[PDB]
């Protein structure tokens, strides 16, 4: 490159990783020094242009030449945005004489963008353990039966005229004729989770557990809460929960762990005493009388049978949060003994809440909720359920730390690798489309939020990845290599690590086959290897992300994860045959003559003419680190 009236887009880079931003989670008094990469000698000037919410105006900061990279291929330019408490948004103007390019979260543009600016949100922190962790999601009835004494039996109780059914471990999840799918119980419990902490924390290496609901409720899924304050007896008691939490937190039995609970705060069950549709309590619920002590906890359109609910399910009546200081806001979060606080305080001290159905609870309520949660424990995580762009609950730093990454992770991964959407409908995307989808969805979020997103291949509300993949376990390998090297918390839905299959609910909640929970299962062996690799390299958790190859002919995707210390080129082959790939590691400033090691195999390579040449099997990958 040269000063030649032309900005060369291929040389340009910025994100908020360590090489480019010295303060990605600044306080009010920390200035933000930003670096923009270009090809060496390519440009004549560059400017940071930032919107300041303090004065509703743009501000321009001229940049200066900072340095070359070690390979001598690139310049870095630098400039500093001043310290203050205000939210700010920035982009770059990049000039080479009569040529101008713009650059922001969406990359380069010939025209000035007005969306996808980078974020500066002073004093907004997400928990660093969430950014750096690996999460394991457990649907408790189906993971491990640690104790038969608490098992629900066939006919133990009835709910809305149907008896419960016990089914044998490993059998079909579908209720036998006459029974109901939501009242089928395999016997998994908290004691079982406790007994399997060595599998989770050592055999795999995950350090965060996320549980589907565990509080008293008549169904097997327990999203129809009857008592927020009691562990459901099928799963244990509150003392079992305390013991489980202390064993999760222990550093003596594996890495220090964290527990995130499912907070079902949009709605209760229809059998909650506040509602009491079936008169299970002496008290009078909202369904029973318009003079009920809890009548105003719900919203009736025509009392008693037409009321607000989750998605039209009459079993899930929607809570009326009223306005600030209301009784409902009190019992859920404000009161010293609220549901949200109770589990965050001793003797529980859980590490976060996953917010079920969170889009149906307004932004004011989530802002108050954040204050309640973070006031007890500033390092307790708040992850909202949302299937789209969760910017409205994340990008001002006043509500959630992150969201369930359906839109930025689960869907594009599904469509690229399996050719199906996550509901197993036909929907395929190319490698260029995959890369574009990923970039646009990252750009929806502040960097800390991106790094804290819950990135799962499957969950309890979508079809299993291994079913979408038609049973080809190598598609799971590929998905795992991507998952464990991408931006956001890798989240393993129990069983995905061994290739568990399953269609739509309830078949996505099969009982876990413990014969497969060893490194003799090749997917488990790869999962363990990848978690070890992710835990070795901060660049994989909090590093920059740069696209390197998007090859739609050979179905090759390559990207770099890199920081001040490490440079890692991930190379993924989404074809059904091997490809030998020339990896442009020069883009990551890996020097000529240096060595890289594929951390999956231990195979070593030498960088030549900016390239590493590696053979990658179909539906597999290499993780080329130095
Ligand atoms: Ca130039
Ligand atoms: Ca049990
Ligand atoms: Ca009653």
């Amino acid at each position: 490159a040269a000063n030649d009236n032309n900005v060369e887009w291929n040389g340009l880079f910025h994100d908020q990783g360590p090489l480019f931003d010295n303060a990605p989670e600044p306080t009010s008094t920390q200035s933000v020094t930003l670096k923009l990469r270009t090809f060496k000698g390519d440009i004549t000037s560059a400017n940071i242009k930032y919107w300041d919410t303090a004065d509703n105006a743009f501000h321009w900061v001229p940049m200066v030449w900072d340095s070359n990279d070690p390979t001598g291929t690139f310049d870095y330019w630098k400039g500093t945005i001043p310290a203050s408490p205000s939210i700010k948004y920035y982009r770059f103007q990049i000039n080479d004489g009569t040529s101008t390019a713009w650059y922001n979260g969406n990359g380069p543009s010939s025209t000035e963008p007005n969306a996808d600016d980078f974020y500066i949100i002073p004093n907004f922190k997400t928990p660093d353990w969430l950014k750096n962790g690996v999460m394991y999601q457990i649907f408790p009835d189906r993971f491990y039966n640690g104790d038969s004494s608490n098992d629900v039996q066939t006919g133990s109780y009835t709910y809305n005229g149907t008896p419960t059914e016990k089914k044998a471990w490993g059998s079909s999840v579908y209720a036998d004729p006459g029974y109901d799918n939501s009242l089928v119980f395999f016997g998994g419990d908290l004691a079982g989770i406790d007994q399997k902490l060595g599998y989770i924390k050592k055999t795999l290496g995950a350090n965060i557990l996320y549980l589907n609901p565990i509080f008293k409720a008549p169904t097997n899924h327990k999203y129809d809460t009857q008592d927020y304050m009691a562990v459901d007896p099928a799963f244990g008691d509150n003392s079992t929960l305390q013991t489980l939490i202390n064993d999760i937190h222990s550093t003596a039995n594996g890495p220090k762990g964290y527990l995130i609970l499912d907070g079902v705060f949009n709605h209760t069950g229809d059998s909650h005493p506040w509602f009491d549709k079936y008169n299970n309590f002496s008290s009078q619920g909202a369904y029973e009388s318009q003079s009920s002590p809890w009548y105003n906890y719900y919203t009736f359109y025509t009392w008693p049978d037409s009321y607000a609910s989750f998605l039209g399910f009459n079993s899930l009546p929607k809570l009326n949060y009223g306005n600030s200081g209301s009784a409902v806001r009190g019992v859920i979060y404000n009161n010293s003994n609220s549901v949200a606080k109770t589990y965050l305080n001793p003797p529980y001290s859980v590490d976060g809440w996953r917010l079920d159905a969170a889009q149906y609870v307004d932004h004011q309520i989530w802002s108050e909720f954040r204050n309640a949660v973070k006031g007890v424990n500033s390092n307790a995580a708040i992850i909202g359920e949302y299937w789209g762009n969760a910017n409205p609950w994340t990008a001002q730093g006043n509500q959630w730390d992150a969201a369930t990454n359906f839109d930025g992770f689960t869907q594009p991964v599904s469509e690229w690798i399996t050719g199906k959407d996550y509901q197993n409908n036909s929907a395929s995307i190319s490698t260029t489309q995959f890369d574009s989808w990923l970039r646009g969805t990252r750009a929806n979020y502040p960097t800390n939020v991106q790094q804290s997103m819950m990135n799962f291949l499957s969950n309890h509300d979508i079809t299993r990845f291994a079913t979408r993949s038609g049973g080809d376990l190598w598609k799971t390998y590929l998905a795992l290599i991507f998952q464990m090297t991408y931006v956001g918390t890798p989240t393993i839905y129990y069983g995905d690590e061994y290739g568990m299959q399953g269609g739509a609910d309830p078949d996505n909640r099969r009982s876990f086959d413990w014969s497969q929970a060893t490194p003799s299962n090749s997917a488990v062996a790869l999962t363990q290897k990848l978690i070890t690799i992710r835990n070795q390299y901060p660049a994989l958790r909090t590093g920059s992300f740069m696209t390197l190859i998007t090859d739609d002919t050979n179905k090759i995707y390559s990207y770099g994860r890199f920081d001040n210390v490490n440079r890692i080129a991930v190379v993924l082959n989404n074809d059904s045959v091997s490809h030998t790939v020339n990896v442009p590691v020069w883009q990551l400033s890996m020097p000529n003559g240096s060595t890289v090691t594929d951390k999956i195999t231990g195979h070593s390579y030498t960088v030549q003419n900016g390239m590493v040449t590696v053979a990658v099997d179909g539906h597999y990958g290499a993780v080329l680190a130095q």
